């Protein structure tokens, strides 16, 4: 129909647009030709207000560089693969603490000494996805095997030995399992059994597992999603067992999404649309002004965070890739309506059409509450994997109304 | 330039849509889910009308779809992914007539016996280009030692023993090189260079030699493109030295234009532009009814080949390739102009407007000399890469002047 058609078009056009206007952002303004890697500390402006290197951005911005240069033609520029290169390189540098061993360190002077270490593998996974990405832009194996490699020091660590990681639990912690474990586990696994049969394979247990983890969040008879749960998949208590975070269950939401779609298997891709994308929707989404909370109690209890109650980029761009992957998925015409709210509510709150990119927090009412554009979490990540993402998936469904 | 990026934005929006109705066109008629590889020989309407398999379009076939499935988001889906690869394994079990030796038959039964051999390489050419494809997709090592090993067979066969090759030398024979080989190979060299610096810098010197070959081809002060020259680069005596096809020339155009894209000399951009493209289009154009000739003479004599005025698919779908290439690297206008009127022509006169794909004879006049859309020498490559490559450079072109 003329009717749906033309307003895909139009948000293909929107997206496809932005995800040019906040790539000319970072292009422009994070990039340290004198060290290597970039700079996330951009201001409102793009100024640099900090030379700390945050590991985690920087292996997110070395990945979606790769990403963007052999995904999109339009991306296909040697300006993309020199960045990515110089970035690659600082982290094969300096991401390790002690360089045998794997543990990289969270973040960096601008030249790459260790400042901080966090005991978790998230430096290290974002580490192994620009890793990979570099190989795929190269070729070069050396790239693949610090990959692969970091890959299963990650296995090893989540589900053999916690230790490599420190932080001996004391007598009175709860053994509990934080969701964005297993996610990223499982955007791992998606990332590297990507056009490769032999990983594929490699880690097809893995994201199984990943999966069934995630899924062990649902709680209270699929009426709840919560962040954290036992390792043997039951609800804690107190706040820790009641914490909720919308923007995350959407996120797993899509990557059990992604996962599934090849599985052909419409039973899973049901369940995971109804308790990971509409009921935490309906439950996150703030009636009186609009957006997503940043978190909640599942007894509808007053959170225990001071930024609760904050709009954040993030959970609404992984609400609009959840969203029109959804409806990509099933077809059902309720998710493409969820996407243009979502959507329409993100690009009008969150863009700043004057300097480029996004401002990534909003106060509840939805008024800009920081005027940076990046920091110590906030770089070119979540804001350009959505676009990219939502562009090609729209790409894809006006082939199909053609 | 809003002015501009109007028909732009039409024209990209048409030759995606045509690519998607193409594509559909091999899909559900070529594939041989029996012994694998796709029948070419299809009927205006998608039927058989003959069982042989042609490894030139069987290798292009398999090339085509990876293409796409990797660098376009609604193609990456399953079909093209397990067709490709019954045709790479089709082609890796048949190709080779005596399957030690790495020589490859011309024409193959439905179920892979070899039917006869072409002195040539070209066979070869192709399979490298799908093995290395299939590589890229799989991650699957096979492949791309199939690609490298005869890579370096057919660079051996034309550098240093073309008598591999067969057809014994006759003391009338004058020795000379079509055009086609060397841009045969600088195709390869830039295929398997792609994301791999370490081939890419293998072969660097290589692609420099075939462009130079090319070049070679410029005679007359740079007024007329010779098919066949002396290894010496001299103008050859005869029809043969007096051969001419717009079509090839301007598909080395723009092979040459995307290998010097490197280097970025300007006054070399400007040579290949004005004797490949500009040259070539000028005296092959059919002023009287519109369209290249396929054959002409650089004397003006009349050709000797039956069908030197019939207007073929492929130098057209070379061409729009070509002028878009060429706008896009010096940005003249004129070029733009170019490739609008030719696109138009072809578009209006080679269109199946009811059944797909489009013819690939017409006659002088522009009339439909055969319905065929598929045989020994039209398969799935000129349109489908041409429809590719012109969408992804309107998306780079649009994304930078909007």
């Amino acid at each position: 129909m003329e009717k749906e058609r033309e307003t895909l078009q139009a948000w293909k056009e929107r997206v496809g647009q932005e995800l040019d206007r906040v790539m000319a952002f970072w292009l422009e303004h994070s990039h340290d030709r004198e060290h290597g890697g970039f700079f996330t500390c951009l201001g409102r402006d793009g100024r640099v207000y900090d030379d700390l290197k945050y590991v985690w951005l920087q292996g997110r911005q070395v990945w979606m560089y790769c990403r963007l240069y052999r995904k999109l033609e339009r991306f296909h520029r040697p300006e993309l693969l020199d960045a990515a290169k110089a970035g690659g390189e600082f982290l094969l540098r300096h991401a390790r603490v002690a360089p045998p061993e794997k543990k990289c360190a969270f973040v960096l002077t601008r030249d790459g000494r260790p400042v901080k270490v966090q005991r978790s593998i998230f430096s290290e996974c974002f580490y192994t996805m620009a890793m990979n990405e570099l190989w795929r832009v190269t070729a070069e194996a050396r790239y693949q095997s610090e990959a692969v490699d970091m890959m299963d020091q990650i296995v090893h660590w989540v589900r053999e030995d916690p230790s490599g990681l420190g932080r001996p639990q004391l007598p009175g912690a709860v053994a509990s399992e934080s969701m964005a474990v297993p996610m990223m586990l499982l955007c791992l696994v998606e990332q590297l059994g990507e056009e490769d049969e032999e990983l594929a394979g490699r880690y097809a247990q893995l994201g199984h597992w990943c999966a069934r983890r995630i899924l062990q969040h649902v709680q209270r008879d699929g009426q709840a999603v919560l962040e954290n749960v036992s390792e043997d998949g039951e609800e804690l208590s107190g706040c820790l067992g009641r914490h909720q975070n919308p923007g995350h269950a959407l996120e797993a939401g899509w990557f059990l999404l992604r996962h599934s779609s090849r599985s052909g298997d419409a039973k899973l891709r049901a369940h995971v649309i109804d308790t990971f994308l509409l009921l935490p929707f309906r439950s996150g989404w703030d009636a009186d002004h609009g957006g997503l909370f940043y978190f909640q109690d599942a007894d509808g209890l007053c959170p225990t965070q001071l930024e609760w109650a904050m709009k954040l980029w993030w959970p609404h761009s992984e609400a609009m890739i959840a969203f029109l992957m959804g409806y990509s998925e099933s077809g059902d015409p309720a998710l493409l309506r969820l996407f243009y709210q979502v959507a329409e509510y993100t690009f009008r709150q969150f863009r700043d059409p004057e300097y480029g990119e996004w401002f990534g927090y909003l106060n509840r009412e939805g008024k800009v509450a920081l005027t940076i554009k990046g920091g110590p979490f906030k770089g070119c990540f979540h804001v350009p994997r959505c676009l990219a993402m939502c562009e090609e998936m729209l790409s894809a469904l006006l082939s199909r109304l053609a």
